[PDB]
């Protein structure tokens, strides 16, 4: 089954010298479905991006890597967004990937899968594009993957997220969270205080991410723990979105899906969040079907 | 005296390797004073940054030159310019644009300071430049208007003509290109256009010809100022180099003379070819300009 990834997509300065930056492909949901497209998996990108340099060459990346880029349109009189990895400095003000919007949705199939974050839900046409799009896509009978990636700082008036986090576990076949998020959301400094907090929000299946700690679990068989390889940070960028990545590149071999391919799921998760952290770019080091499992083992 | 200038200072994204590009200072504020501080004179720069990398990279490019930045103020919820070439834009806001006058330092005579219509566009910097050059006129020090025309980067196209003459009107000394009073006068032969901004209440104009040199303007007359000979390639920066050496000479003394004033155009000619000749960044000391005044 296919994965729509909708979102972000942007070009990401990374330094190195005291005077250089390093190009590299990025976004969120652009990471994602470079990730799940190099598992072999079949993922198609759903977004806005200018007509512009920028614009181009993500786009680019996104063929090489075997991403369906039918749905992404570009705009001529828009700017794709460039950030500077120094922890994010973002430089587009409204940002091309914002102007996404329902009519650009693809029609949807039994057990396919739709991706989004909260990113998706800061500015207006994509905010509404993405909850329609999940909407539709459980109307088809497909799975909805919430990935509460929380960007405080990108927001307008921070007094929107709480509300449009609890309408997207409402929608949410799974919600994926980390530690951190749920601290800053819950309003508590144990994360573990409030790790029902999505739960109690809509969804019923939770991953909450831990770091080189790994991921936890959370249906209603138990809380179920997954450790992640001994780690070799190198640049941090990207490991969240990795290990969605995996998510949903073994989600998707299924049609429905229970704790054990969930296991499997989370193990790609733990296993791709750890290699990415090894390369310098967001999506240097994300691995081929080959790289994955000599890493494995 | 010192020399403070007031406005841009950006950075430079310039292709290099592979998919990897390199911070390059810039900004026609920023390469004028630090045109001025290298050629070993006192310069101070007026103007907001964001406390990002390039916010922070900037400062640093200042100190290593000798430019003061105490009155640089780097903001939080500001972002520094970035510009990529190949010159496409990307930060609209624009963190320099948010100088304000209360951005600005005590003025004392003879002082020089500097502006252009660049820090005319957008708002809080309109007003900054403006105050600014009331204020040091008003401390008895002296304006140099530099008629940096960028039609582009404007938004109304018609508060232009409006904001150049007022400015004319503080200016002590307004600096323009030939092209760029093709522009406003809408001639095609500028020497048609010399006299536009003389009307305009400014009674000594410099306009810069390039590699036939300067056409000075005062009361007096005109007089014509040929430039080096070089094997023109790269024209980038010129202008601010150009401005630069102009300024690191008018304030070398108190009230400038036939003479100084006959020597600034001199340096800016000679600091405006080091530019074309070699690869910003074209901007020399004082050991390397003298080699060059000479044999070169
Ligand atoms: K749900
Ligand atoms: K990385
Ligand atoms: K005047
Ligand atoms: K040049």
């Amino acid at each position: 089954n296919k994965v729509w990834v909708i979102g972000d997509a942007s070009v990401d300065l990374v330094p190195e010298k005291q005077n250089s930056y390093l190009k590299c492909p990025g976004g969120a949901s652009a990471n994602v479905g470079v990730c799940v497209a190099r598992l072999g998996g079949e993922c198609g990108f759903i977004g806005c991006l200018g007509d512009d340099d920028a614009g181009r060459f993500l786009r680019q990346v996104f063929q090489d890597n075997g991403v369906d880029v039918t749905f992404l349109r570009l705009d001529a009189d828009l700017t794709s967004a460039v950030l500077i990895v120094n922890s994010f400095t973002y430089l587009v003000h409204p940002g091309a990937d914002t102007y996404v919007s329902p009519q650009d949705l693809p029609p949807f199939r039994q057990y396919e899968w739709f991706y989004f974050s909260s990113i998706g839900l800061t500015d207006r046409p994509a905010r509404e594009a993405c909850l329609e799009g999940a909407r539709r896509m459980r109307e088809a009978g497909g799975y909805v993957l919430f990935d509460v990636n929380l960007r405080s700082k990108m927001w307008g008036n921070t007094d929107e997220i709480p509300e449009l986090i609890a309408r997207s576990a409402a929608l949410a076949s799974i919600c994926k969270v980390s530690a951190d998020e749920l601290c800053q959301l819950s309003g508590a400094s144990h994360w573990q205080d409030a790790r029902y907090y999505l739960r109690d929000l809509g969804c019923d299946t939770t991953i909450i991410s831990l770091g080189a700690d790994g991921a936890l679990l959370i249906t209603a068989e138990g809380e179920f723990h997954f450790p992640a390889p001994r780690v070799d940070v190198v640049d941090t960028t990207g490991a969240g979105d990795a290990f969605v990545g995996g998510l949903l590149f073994t989600l998707s071999r299924a049609n429905c899906w229970d704790h054990a391919l969930l296991a499997e799921a989370i193990s790609n998760a733990n296993a791709c969040g750890a290699m990415a952290v090894t390369a310098k770019g967001a999506m240097t080091a994300l691995p081929f079907p080959d790289q994955l499992n000599t890493f494995l083992s």
